[PDB]
């Protein structure tokens, strides 16, 4: 009985943990996105722009 | 819900970012032949121009 509810309340935090890291994987991809697209932006910006070489 | 928007905006942004590549391609090629253009009458300019070697 002991080993069950001890096992049970440790199985619980590892779905918790594996849900967060999930959760930081799919928030660490679209920011990698983003700060690529803010990149390209800026070339735009830089040939499109105003004047210069 | 949230990745599917995400992921919509992002196409959007994508979508603008290689309109305008394009475009930029495109000019860049009207002004090279402009440019050559140019030259090609400044040589012709030079030889059927006035006096000189
Ligand atoms: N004559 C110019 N006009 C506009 N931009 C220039 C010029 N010369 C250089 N630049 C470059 O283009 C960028 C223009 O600044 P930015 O804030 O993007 O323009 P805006 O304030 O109109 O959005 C600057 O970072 C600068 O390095
Ligand atoms: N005697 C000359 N008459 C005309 N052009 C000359 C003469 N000698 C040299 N050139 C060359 O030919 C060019 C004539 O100048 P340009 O402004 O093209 O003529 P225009 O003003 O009649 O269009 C000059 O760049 C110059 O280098």
């Amino acid at each position: 009985a002991q080993q069950r509810t001890m096992s049970e309340n440790l199985r619980r935090n590892l779905a918790a943990l594996e849900a967060k890291i999930s959760e930081a994987k799919t928030k660490k991809n679209m920011l990698q996105a983003r700060a690529k697209a803010a990149k390209a932006n800026a070339e735009l910006q830089q040939t499109l722009g105003g004047l210069g070489t």
